[PDB]
């Protein structure tokens, strides 16, 4: 940076702290990643100056010729990446992407069927303190109490009983492959739309490492910033028959001016995802997650569902008589960043929990491999088996520093 | 840029076109401006990598110590700038800022009183194709047919008749000072909350050139990117009594993860606005708008309300027998960017219109003064009086190029 250090010492000092923090810590938050310098440069461009309400070639402001090229690059690359008939790259976030789909097909008070929020469902999939649960009548399907895999007979029964207008599949904390074919079959049986929120798994889908929901879902929503490794924002994919309605839901429906600089960054991220090396990266993410899972099991930890098919895993800490809150806190002390997380049928509140959620997307981006996964597991074991030993925690601290260099 | 040109030639070429376009044209879109290099650097930072749901010191993710410093800098500087008891700097846009306030105090179907959308009110102030008009029952107050000033007796009568839960004041195309005291008096009479959407005038308010709505409104919403000259985004100001509710409306209510890099950019922009030179800038904006208004009148143009008190003006093109659409198109041909705009009691559809909206914030930022205002007015006169003369348009083109250098 050249201008920020001089103009705003306070903001610059804080940003520099954050930059050094991102290097020093072992980042295991499953939703996080590190974007390329190209992506950041796009976000830091003069495109922030442009009002561009509407869509390419159909804007409500003149002078959009070039931001139009940028937005079309984003849309076309997204369609190439996922095989979708239509893309909307304007949503400000995953929240707004989901909000727009709901706005498109639902009326206030309509019934929606989503994944149980304590079993892996997201806030925007029906929380009573979120617009989703306040605006629509959400009902939930669960995972099996033993296997922790989605109970598809439960999805079906809930759908047949409650007759939702819309079924939502996908999750913020589900470590196994989701069967989109079965979701569509159930949706078809009850005459419901199917929306898949692939936010967490979007990069894996792009790399052919998770089944693609696009052929099975009427609508697919996603963030651009998780496994897709793009800037912070949202996107909607849908068939051509819903394109007009979806676009109108985003604008003039729920948003105003799009963030053209972020859309540029989205285009860049999609370009990166189209490359062969992104596919190799995504495989390493999944390989690393399996290795970390196995290594944690070797340390004596129980995992929700007994492992993982994707980028993330959940540790069930009940055998260690620890809460997720306690584990999160102590790992923070040694430089390992995780989330406390409710496990299926958790006896604790969502503010305490019996689990931690871990993902490998970020550490993989920084070049960690199988050997590093083994060591991360070993450090977690050292910490959680010795929460009262300052010497153990100091050893962990030193081993963390050794990994981040 | 260093990395984008190599990584993504297509995106880089388009951005470079946009950058050159921003220099070449005379930008008169009233909502637009040019941000500083410091603001852009903040947006282009590694802060995009951080999940930070929740608020400073009260986050749902670890490792937020430094993004917390950044967000608090934004909030405290905003409170210094506007004298508000509370700030929420998380809204992704003006749309989301307004959405959150509505979510806070209204239930589905509640009556809201806002400015007539054909008289200067915004899309999010009750358009039937926007969430505002779909989710809530919007009624409108108008401006006087002769003076084009808000008819406060009409505000009062509409409020007493319809008994709104909420009254909205502020506008996207109102060239005169808004009397917030009178709005609060009316709100008090009918037991309604008052929300002021100061998006357009926020920089002027910060510079003491427009009355501050903060002491009179329960809620004040704004964008950070118009006269405030910050990054693209939103903000809510309110009294302490609504702080908790407003924060909960943004999260977990209507958004998820905030854009921490944009929030950094907001902090930077607020820092700039706190400086003496921003106050001088804002005065030049208003001075330039008055001069442009007078100069256009000298050219024979009629202005809505007979002039301006702020950064923007509207030309009523009926005396010239031109539509706003025709004027917008031909000005585009010579390198002057304006919006078509409905005028009060416009006989044309909002897609055709009888007016153009012009603002001086952008040209003022690039250093234009009174002499340049005179010349812009003269060029507009030359163009609109000679729409069928290619030679006149070429002369205009050359005079535009002379201004932008």
């Amino acid at each position: 940076m050249k201008y920020l250090p001089q103009q705003d010492p306070q903001v610059f000092a804080a940003i520099e702290q954050e930059r050094k923090r991102q290097h020093a810590k072992i980042e295991l938050i499953a939703s996080e990643n590190f974007v390329s310098r190209a992506v950041m440069e796009a976000q830091g461009s003069v495109l922030t100056n442009k009002y561009a309400e509407g869509y390419p070639g159909r804007r409500y402001y003149g002078g959009c010729e070039y931001v139009d090229i940028v937005e079309e690059l984003a849309r076309e690359r997204a369609k190439q990446l996922f095989g979708a008939e239509h893309a909307n790259v304007q949503p400000h976030s995953g929240a707004q992407a989901n909000m727009a789909v709901y706005f498109t097909v639902l009326e206030h008070g309509d019934t929606v069927l989503g994944m149980n929020l304590s079993h892996g469902g997201h806030l925007t999939h029906g929380s009573p303190v979120n617009f989703s649960g306040v605006q629509y009548n959400f009902v939930a399907y669960g995972v099996d109490p033993e296997t922790h895999v989605i109970d598809y007979d439960d999805v079906r029964e809930k759908a047949r009983l409650h007759r939702p207008k819309l079924i939502v599949a996908a999750a913020s904390a589900y470590p196994r492959i989701i069967d989109f074919a079965k979701f569509r079959e159930i949706a078809d049986e009850v005459g419901a739309y199917l929306m898949v929120d692939m936010a967490h798994i979007a990069g894996l889908v792009a790399a052919g490492l998770h089944p693609n929901p696009v052929p099975y879902a009427h609508f697919v929503t996603t963030t651009t910033h998780k496994t897709l490794r793009g800037p912070r924002g949202g996107m909607i994919l849908c068939q051509e028959q819903f394109a007009k309605q979806i676009d109108k839901a985003i604008f003039p429906g729920i948003q105003g001016g799009p963030l053209m600089h972020v859309i540029a960054a989205k285009a860049v991220a999609f370009g990166e995802a189209l490359q062969d090396d992104f596919k190799a990266y995504a495989k390493r993410v999944v390989d690393n997650a399996k290795r970390l899972a196995s290594a944690l099991q070797n340390e004596g930890f129980t995992l929700v569902s007994g492992g993982t098919d994707n980028h993330l895993l959940l540790v069930d800490l009940r055998p260690q008589q620890l809460t997720g809150k306690t584990a999160e806190k102590v790992l923070d002390e040694v430089g390992i960043t995780v989330n406390k997380a409710t496990i299926p049928y958790d006896p604790e509140s969502p503010f305490v929990t019996s689990g931690i959620r871990i993902g490998t997307a970020a550490v993989t981006t920084r070049g960690f491999g199988l050997e590093e996964m083994d060591e991360i597991a070993a450090i977690i074991g050292l910490v959680l088996k010795n929460v009262g030993s300052e010497q153990a925690l100091e050893e962990a601290r030193q081993r963390v520093a050794a990994l981040t260099d």
